[PDB]
């Protein structure tokens, strides 16, 4: 029934102008515009999308659109949509469902409305974060599998369930996984996260980071971002890890690597990176100091057991939305944000739009692959190859003022690599 | 009877929020809490009735509830017209305490808001200043010259204003006893440089969402608070440019990886830019001219001194209000300006400011002062006055425990050796720390 | 007239370099967990394995970790001024051949290699570990009989790598092969982390400069060009980055690096740092613009990336201040110092990457090695990588002597990630 | 006097000099000074007796007070710190050069009261020290000399200490000035040029990883702040000791965990003393130092650390290199020393590079005249120099750097209270 379902659409003003200085934030999704939008290659292409919510989000739906694609949109999180982008999406009649404050029903239900399309034909092609839509599409009712092409996901928890629903009868539709790709995982996971943590607990508690004892667990590509902000504010930050590489990484970068039962009595300042369970538990958070912050930078929110302190503290009062204060039976308090969830959409505005441009350019290539080419992509996962990993790169390396070399004829020669790319082997971690 | 307001704040029912919010800062202020314990009892202030002129935030509210817990009456006002959070304004007013500030002030109204703190409920008019800028200062000297008698202290917080007390006192236009609390090494050297490190990207973030990385800034000035600006920007991939007059901070700016070039330089090539100089005419039409399109341009020095705002909004072809303290001006040749705070602090304006652990080293040198003023005022002269260094290194170590420093005791041996105490001071008055 | 056995500079030094092992030893837990590991089992046994790397401190504990496993091993150095000859001298004493001085010409290193390749039981090697593919293209071209009895090659650099596989697209490689550079515990470690200090410490031993505040270029953001700007910025330099990858590009931005052509570098910047494995970086046309006493030094493989030979050829005058410092005068009156004839600056003028990041490439060497040797069949002939179950073991090997608390996960939290609580932990895609 | 100059090997000269001349070209102070005062010769007449490290930075420091009418003569402040090749440019030249590496502290002494009087037979004039040695040698011994001194320069902190102590015991007996002190020597030859001189020594020595190691600065003065960013920058974990609450704050608000020697003693394997006061590492903390710590010493004396227990409580002393003593302990650890506790960066490396330098040694050029110059200018008791004089000291450097520096306009300037040529800040400002 509803066309949209947006909080407030009186913030399509706002949101119109986020998008436009997003836009100038965003030229890799310019430039897809300009050098695909004659062509529209996705064209009768209908594609469902569940990600952020975001501005930037709105540029990419918009840049789909420009390239010639109806679409329909829902968040990937309850509070990782901004109502502001919302509203001035669906004024421009491109059907979106999400708000900030969705209950865990209401969630769902926007996916319901988006595999619909107002046409009213199934769909083609899906664009997802984290795993849920790629999910209802196989595990509730699977009847639009045959008459799509293929899908498209971003997080790398997700990335791990479309590699591991491969290990069987899993992925009746062909996959690109964007996450792989440099442009993303070495630069959202990382660069990103190293501007939207620390943003989101400011907005937040306003706490200073500088003289504090942090614990970050996790030192992958986004554990290596948000301790690099700590560090970088004057945080003294601990780090957590399980793989004996990261471990090495870390402590070579002047990390001290210990346990949580270790750093839950030092630390005040948390911050979970891993994308496994369990990470800060109830011996954890009674170890902690008072007022001490505990935050999940991950996807799900299973990396805190909010439910034991939910349950186990004395009292809970919420000082502002998603800010929420426990006071334990011991006396000390734990300020918990988020709910546990994702700490940099919930109380800030995610990545900024630039590091997005990468990531949404990718998938805007990953879509166009798919649909123009689904001959060479059999089901399973993809990755997208090396020469458009670089040609992302390379589309936003102008705003930046950055002056690239060129190699010359005898130097290419002397290297195995062409003049255009692509200039590093597979096996390339970059 | 022309009836007076008890308070003037946006929203009395913030006033829960705000006492939240305070209790939290109060817990990560030691020294102002360190302070209540140590005199509250002995009510050094009692008879003392401050006026305060300081940004209106939940730091400041600490330290209100501070003086008035140590025997003194309060009345208070904000040094800018974006700089309070009406939040902790509603609390402080739920205390009987008379505040007169507002976010989305006018000019007219900022001061109204002052003269209100002037005279306290008995119609007794104030004994003591505490200022930010110079502002309230200022309107007591030039206008209410008649309370400078009876007033027995001045304490500043900020460069600007301690440059306005040096010259008042230089060419005899200063009547009262004064102390500057900014060039407390624990202000001067953690506030304007550890708090503007974090102070401003949350301002610019706020109201931007832009990324550090990858971009080309410029910092004007490499003080205090531009070496906290700089680091910051730098830290998050930003190739930052600084400007500098004095050629120290040129070589210190250098020296850590810096290019020290001309504003008519960076112009040219950077997307963002902070002022930190507390002076004028830092960024003119020329340099807007030059500027990139989108560049966001913010100032974090006292007073909107140092962009001409006024040539941009008289010379645009169009200004828009993406939301509040973010205006975005389409330029005559195409090309867009964004601008934070309209020229006014950006780190109070779309933030909240410094943190509250950094504030409590500054508010702890205030309250002393005011102790030391109104409690040894026979000691004190019209001058300019700085705390001493004793004083200076008491305000440090209230904040160890908090961080969990343990610092050593000298023994006797290196004491002698050293030729100093055990308890300090420990260094000479001209350390710089 | 006659093999010399040994030939090294001043057999003296031999207490020096011995005393300085025993600290590397100390420096490198991965090598000493292997000899107590596999000295028992003796898995080297009747292997002859002829070794071209730099004749280091580091070095000789590799040696001797390979005579420990039951290895007979000759060596020469990969570099004419990378042999430290304390560490050439004490091994030699031990009586393993090795034929390495610093000080070394074009025609004395190939001597050198070719008297690594018959060993004292007047057999010919059948393993070889070489650093830069010199020995391994050697024994191709001009002894093309001994590769029926190589069972395996190891190389430690990534242009060696590529000359690899090079070979392999081509029909010219005639042995398996295993490619330690891009084992993880190598790349991301010694290349990034080493380099970041022994740039700096080339530098500084041979010219005494300041940091603070000079302009640097450092071309190409590899993982050596990644760990020589953090360095140089470190002490105070700003670096400007040239690079012909637009995924390098865009990391060294968001490093806050500026990011330009060598043209524009040459004019500004004052210390050059070359990092990228390709010829001609620095040109006729860089070096005339340089200022004044501009130090010019090479951290790559080979001596291609600048233009020594019209440094040479077209100079007014040049100066040796000490040994591979050199002062060109050029004919515009500039002055243009040249670190260690282009050579590898931090070998050259300084002792190289430090102990014990060289314990995690050398730890993976040995790993090669008894791969190689033991388990010839599940390597065919071509470019193969180690398995990630020993990467990881390499590094687990180092977490003690850093006092690394590593957590376990619990067999909850393993099956939730899908892994074994012993790993490998990550795929093999991970870029770490 | 007698034997006119004593360096180690004269032969070496010629290299020094070439090494000298590179310095030049990185000292732009000291030749800008050589340009200004050349040809006024304001220093004529003067003798000058130097007691600072024997260095290349050194010898463009002695050459150009000898540009400037100066006869100069020179001895070390450390046993270690000359370098040899430099001493031998210097005395191949004429100036009486007193300096080797390695000196025993018997020759050290006699190297300083060799440049008391001059070849013609003439007491000096002029003071310029490091460490105060050589100051105290004047009064302490010799004090005939100290009524036909015009005045003495002193670039340490160590030194000035001392200096201002002598002061309030009346003793004191010639107008000082405090080198140190100005702004443009103690915020970048402490500071920027500890942060490159320290990690070069301790790798000439010992050639350590700095990464992943945890290592532990004593003092976070501008000495202890450099050595601590040098080594955190280069992957390590610096632990931080401190007796001042607010450099502890500082150093607190920059991520460095400030503890006890004695808990940091137990973690730490690499040691850096940077208080210049007694007693820093004692024998309980070497105790529990892991096996093979490195442990040295940037402050002017070899008192931060008890090498007297460690030499007589060891069981085996190995010497690897000069400077480099690895001591075995009763309990089978080792503990590794450089340069036997005095100044590693001097002691195993060569000291701050050269443009730091520029910044000190030309505060020293300009002291020296105004003391002989304006020697009215000037009391008995120490001084510094003025602001004006600081800021040039600066601006000397920036061309060599290219910083293009913003000129005020005349409404800027006189806003700000202040002249287009400074000086720009009050004389409390700390920069
Ligand atoms: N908020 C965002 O915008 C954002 C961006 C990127 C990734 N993510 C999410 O964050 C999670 C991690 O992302 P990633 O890119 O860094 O993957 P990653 O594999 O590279 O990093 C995870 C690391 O945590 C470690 N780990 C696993 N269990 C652990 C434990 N109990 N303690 C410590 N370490 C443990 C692993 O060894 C692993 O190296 C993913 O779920 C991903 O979806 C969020
Ligand atoms: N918003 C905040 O949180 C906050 C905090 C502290 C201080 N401040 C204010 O910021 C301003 C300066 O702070 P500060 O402590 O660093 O003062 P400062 O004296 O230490 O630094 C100002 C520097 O700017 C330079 N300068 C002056 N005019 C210049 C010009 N035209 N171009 C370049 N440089 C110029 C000076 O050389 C000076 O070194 C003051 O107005 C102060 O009141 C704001
Ligand atoms: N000094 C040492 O101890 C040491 C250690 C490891 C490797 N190396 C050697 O140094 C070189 C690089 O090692 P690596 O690991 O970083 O390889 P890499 O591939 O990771 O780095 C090379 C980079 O240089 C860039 N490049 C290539 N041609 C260029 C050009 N004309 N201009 C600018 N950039 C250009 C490439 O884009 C590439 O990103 C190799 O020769 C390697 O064998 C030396
Ligand atoms: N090697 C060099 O080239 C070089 C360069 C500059 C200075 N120095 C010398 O290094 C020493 C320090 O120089 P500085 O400028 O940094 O002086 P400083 O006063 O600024 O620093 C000394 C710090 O150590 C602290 N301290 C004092 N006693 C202590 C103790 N028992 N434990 C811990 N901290 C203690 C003090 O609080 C002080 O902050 C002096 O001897 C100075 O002469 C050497
Ligand atoms: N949160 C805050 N509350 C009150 N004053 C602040 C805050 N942050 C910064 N300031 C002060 O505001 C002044 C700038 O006008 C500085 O002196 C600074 O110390
Ligand atoms: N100190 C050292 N000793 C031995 N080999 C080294 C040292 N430092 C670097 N190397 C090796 O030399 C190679 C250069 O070809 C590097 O890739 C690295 O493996
Ligand atoms: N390389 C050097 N040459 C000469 N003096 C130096 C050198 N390095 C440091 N110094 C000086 O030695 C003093 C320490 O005793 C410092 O004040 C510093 O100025």
């Amino acid at each position: 029934k509803p066309s949209y379902k947006v909080a407030d659409i009186s913030l399509a003003e706002w949101g119109r102008k986020a998008i436009i200085i997003a836009e100038n934030e965003m030229p890799g999704l310019m430039a897809c515009r300009k050098k695909y939008g004659p062509s529209k290659p996705l064209k009768g292409a209908r594609i469902t999308g569940c990600l952020h919510m975001t501005v930037q989000t709105a540029v990419l739906i918009e840049t789909l659109v420009e390239l010639g694609a109806q679409v329909q949109w829902s968040s990937c999180n309850i509070f990782s949509t901004q109502d502001n982008a919302a509203a001035a999406i669906a004024a421009t009649g491109v059907p979106v469902y999400a708000w900030k404050g969705e209950t865990d029903e209401e969630y769902m239900w926007c996916i319901e409305q988006t595999l619909v399309f107002p046409d009213g034909q199934p769909l083609n092609m899906i664009l997802d974060d984290g795993g849920d839509l790629t999910n209802l599409v196989h595990e509730k009712f699977p009847q639009y599998l045959k008459n799509i092409k293929g899908l498209s996901e971003e997080t790398t928890t997700g990335v791990h369930n479309l590699y591991k629903m491969f290990k069987e009868g899993r992925l009746g539709v062909p996959a690109i996984n964007v996450n792989d790709s440099v442009t993303k995982s070495k630069f959202d996971n990382l660069y990103g996260c190293r501007e939207s943590l620390i943003d989101g607990i400011k907005r937040a508690t306003d706490v200073m980071i500088a003289g504090k004892v942090c614990c970050v667990a996790g030192y992958g590509d986004v554990g290596k971002g948000c301790a690099q902000a700590l560090k970088g504010f004057g945080g003294r930050v601990i780090v957590t890890e399980v793989d004996p590489i990261n471990a090495l990484q870390a402590a070579m970068e002047g990390y001290e690597v210990t346990t949580m039962e270790e750093a839950s009595k030092e630390a005040s300042i948390f911050v979970t990176t891993t994308g496994c369970r369990d990470i800060i538990t109830s011996v954890h958070l009674q170890q902690m100091p008072d007022d001490a912050i505990v935050c999940n930078i991950g996807h799900f929110d299973i990396e805190i057991d909010v439910d034991w302190l939910n349950a186990n503290a004395k009292e809970k009062v919420n000082v502002k939305p998603q800010v929420d204060r426990y006071t334990m039976q011991s006396g000390k308090h734990i300020i918990l944000l988020a709910e546990g969830r994702l700490v940099n959409l919930g109380c800030a505005h995610g990545h900024p739009s630039f590091v997005m441009s990468n990531s949404f350019t990718n998938q805007v290539l990953a879509q166009i692959e798919l649909w123009t080419k689904s001959d060479k992509y059999a089901v399973g996962v993809h990755v997208l190859p090396k020469i458009l990993d670089e040609e992302v790169a390379s589309l936003h390396l102008e705003k930046l003022g950055v002056k690239l070399t060129k190699l010359t004829e005898k130097q290419a020669t002397y290297l195995g690599v062409s003049q255009t790319g692509p200039f590093k082997p597979d096996h390339y971690r970059y």
